[PDB]
């Protein structure tokens, strides 16, 4: 039952993981991105695009993630063990779903071919010495 | 910000709500019988279906959610704090996914507007006096 | 002046009086299975159907009266005269107001014609000898 | 959750405002002009039009508050809280009442839209300053 | 001067004497039934069918008998000879009056060949002794 | 509770009440008439005639309740309860039976429009002043 | 002087002892039945069939023996031998008129052929062992 | 239920009553000429005509008749009764078993019509005064 | 000499003990049976079909036994003996009797396909739980 | 009843009855030919002939009579009453089983007209008296 | 090495696992059924269906452990090991048996469509909790 | 119980008794064999073979008796017993399984005519007296 969530899409987990962990933005900005910029078609009843379902799903699961550690925050008593499990759970599972959301909200502003060629653009540019390496690192742009 | 899991495929909360809180199964013969039925089509590269990528989804934070609770019975050293924990996650999360499940699974294997039409009929029959309620309750079969 | 509600729809109070008065469901079960089947409709600045229009007075009317028990039960003083006013409120006008919301809703989730011949098949059902009967109450399914 | 009784006859419950609160006749002579002019069709069993449906409604309504107060006043026997009740109920019902009976009878008698236009005269009318009102307020008639 | 009510509708005394007593519903059911299926019909200017003469004269004279009992009950001075008028004008008469009010309402509803045929179905299973007689009776309905 | 007997026929029940009481003949003489007139009709496996109909019904009630006088005349031993007893069923509830048994035979001798008229002129005879009234009454006859 | 009754009918009396003794219903309820169906045709001066000249004598012959028992019951002096008498009429001298009127009337007003397959299928029902019978016993009747 | 044995065949009983009484045979005569003159076809699985079923049945009801007879001779102990009883049987239904048995087995071999006109002619010229009437009583014959 | 009687008609001696051996009825009540059912063709001089030669056969068989024990019986002295032989003979081989006799009258009178299927039906009855199975046991009727 | 086994056959017992009792072979004879000599028809599931169900009826009820005479022997005590049994048996059921071997034998070999004729034959030769009674007794053959 | 022995038929192990223990007939009810039901198949040379190849290995392995039950029973000293082994053998290796040859048994009956349903359906009425689920159970037999 | 294991594909017990019982291998090395040629054809969804139907089952039920055995083998306390049992299973039962192992397998992969043929000229060389039997034994191969 090894089911992997990228695998229809085209990409796959360690594809993902070409790029460092510090590159992605955190889920902050990116649920204002998604809120401000979709959020008159994430709540229309219609079949819009896969994309959208999985946006969704992510986002239900991250408010019952924050439902979740509001009420070990409230009600268990011991300090110690609150913040170690508060810390765990932000810094250990924030990792992916920021890849998650970071991935579904480009592929919807941006297309599915760039988004797929920018991150083998990237990791080669990262991994070339810097002296014949060109100075301007690769940006996702529209203008 | 409000959104709702179900408005796309017709239905809504307040609607699934007819059903009491007891009819629902449990998650692991949910689990089997997914992996028994539809296994193939879940693996393979390819969009079958809007119910496909839901229980995908569903399974992956199911799967999420017990490592988180290993982690924590394993890691912490008072025995209260460990028990509250997966007491609450076992009886006040695990509702929502096991009704999650029941729809998906139920669609795929009997068609939408048959669950739809279940529904309703399920709601009046429960909504009747226990002194003029027949016996049989209405279930879902493809059989005479 | 005397004008009957049911007159217009094809049925008639004592037709209504033939099914016992337990049978009927709370006004609560009734009032959650309206706004969660039929609230879009109700709401819609639209000429839909006749029934629509007297489910819209009914609610109304229901709500009014609420407002009104809750008042005479906050601001009154007298508990024996509070006990007994809403006692009355939610004894005599619950009957009245169930078996309208019951018929409507039915009436527009099932047919009218259904509707109208059900109430003849349980009303023979239920003054029949159990030992030359059918064993099972009739229902309304899908 | 929030009907709105005028909201499916082109109406608006704020738009009704405009009217002052001692403009609406009493309860009586809206009842007396009803049964002189519209018995009748009222009897019938025929969906004549949609107002007659809602003033079947609003009758039996009233008739039934009218009915449990003469049961408050029979059994009760604290005179103190029958004279309150009487007078909360006339007080407070008879102006909803007096406002759908009116509406109700007006668009059956002259005509919705010469209502509504009414409406937005007579508002014009009264919003005016004293000093520069016209002496006539206008009023609703056919010769 | 043997005057069968039966023979010009198709039956015979004989033939409606093999039911049980207990078969047949009670008198006032039974005239809640007819009033609340064909309120109209009994009450218009028009010779509708041969089955609703016997039924308005049936119900006149059941109110007669009702007047009487009621006068029996209010006037008398005997306790005892009370009772003994009172239980036999309400079990002895009565149950004529509940066999014929059944057979008019039932005929009047599915029609006689069905009825005529149930009679004669049910008479065979009734006459059957109870060794060899299968549990279930028959059963009337459309 | 509102039928009608006579009402199907074109009678009315305040318009029978136009004779007076003592005019109806006696329930012997009515019977004896009957089965001398109009036996093998009565006896006959057919309904030729909705008066046929009323008439059997009346006649098998009328014996029902005989042999209800006989019974509680043999049994009750009260002598003034039993007197009473039967004195009421004999007198008291007679009338209507006498009535209808009238009414119909009447009807199937000589005709409906024949007995209404009837009706009408003994009506206007009772309500003449005794000063003017003609010695003799109406009669029904047709030789 | 081996007149068979029923030889005529396509019968006969070994075939129709397949039904134990106590399956017949009485005489009375047999006259009534026959008076109630089947009267105006039994009056009428028409051989309609060949049962209803058979049901004629049956009841004649009936008729007159139950002359003799009142007669013989009236005026016998020693209550033994009255009683005896009317016994022996009684029971030894009923259970062939039953088994008679049964036949005739069921005949006529089901049909031939339905009766002896109805004979037929209650052999095979009774002779089954107890163990293995299912509850049910066959009847005559029209109607599902 | 008054039900004639001779009415389908075109006679009643009162015309069968038109002959003495001694004029009829005995009833071994008549049973001994129906065995030998009609025993191959009385035995057959046919439906030869309407005599046959009556003489059959005649024939059943005489023998139980007999063997009833046989029966209280034997079993009971009063001889008194035992004679009384006997002599009852053969004085009183003889009579009516020999007048069917004379006129089945006669309307078998001569023929109704033959047999319905000899029954008036016997009457008649038996009524005669004997001077003015032919001195050879009628016979049926060939 | 492996000869098997139900061979040429379809069936084997193991098919015919799928079922239990408390089904079968009487030898009196199969032979009263026959006697009535089919007497006129036994006795006739006739080749009717296979299935009439055997049950002929088979009477004579059961004639001939019955004979040999009533012989034995009655010339023998020792009451073991006799008690032995005749409960052997009314208990081992009249199992067998009886099998062959409702074989032959039930395929004479309903059918050979409906004797063939009705074995396999009432042994697959027979062996199944009770919750899963139908209340009552299948029969042979109608005809 | 009174079933005649030859009855369907064309013949008649008493016919049978010409030949005298010893005339006929032993059982072993008549067994081991019908084995030499059709074997392979018995045992095929063919109804091959009216013939060949008669025999194997009565060979199944020879092989049911001898287990039943085994059983007495292994049984009983009293070796009286075995002798007396098995005496009785052997010279009672043997001349019945042997006419029937032999009748249906010689009709399945040479021909039913054939049998029936020889019988006639031989009846006409055993009537003669011995004074002019010729020499030679007729036979059963097919070569001059 | 995960080989299932149901993959190649259509169904899958997992499937199967929600038939409850008691719905199993016994081992040897189901080979007598198999024996009488076939077994001029089970024996001609022929490869007739797949199920006819599992339902022989089947059959001689069963024989094989019963072989070695009986060997261990008999050449054994302490009688309890014997019962242990012999109890082990007799009920957790037999459910096994029991559910393959049922299931081997029906599909060559039945089908295999309809034994599939048949499956799907039990499983969705046995998933149910009591208090909501209708009292008969599924029945397979056409 | 009559049901031969090879007679469906041409073979019979007793031509397999040619072999001595010490020719076939163990049984590690035939499911080593199996598991290194066929491993992806008996995990596919598929009959591709009768062959592969038996092999299944084979080694099914070989996994189910290895499991009885490792369980007498923990439970049992008795030292002799156990050693007996365990003994009983490894090596009487073992042969009948290797047997059907080496026959599918090489049946599988050399073909059946091959198979028999072979089994044909062991048991030539089998029946040979010493004297004059070649020093090499016949073997399997293509190369």
């Amino acid at each position: 039952m090894d089911i992997d969530p990228y695998k229809e899409f085209g990409a796959t987990v360690e594809l993902l993981s070409f790029l460092p962990s510090d590159f992605f933005p955190s889920v902050r900005d990116l649920l204002d991105t998604a809120s401000a910029l979709y959020r008159e078609a994430l709540e229309s009843p219609e079949h819009c695009s896969p994309h959208h379902t999985a946006l969704r799903q992510a986002i239900l699961c991250w408010g019952e993630l924050m439902t979740l550690a509001t009420w070990v925050g409230v009600n268990l008593e011991d300090p110690a063990s609150r913040d170690l499990v508060v810390s765990y759970v932000n810094t250990n599972m924030g990792l992916k779903f920021r890849q998650l959301l970071w991935f579904h909200i480009s592929c919807l502003t941006f297309g599915r071919e760039t988004v797929i060629e920018y991150l083998v653009s990237f990791g080669v540019w990262i991994r070339t010495p810097p002296a014949y390496r060109p100075p301007n690192a690769p940006i996702l742009s529209t203008l």
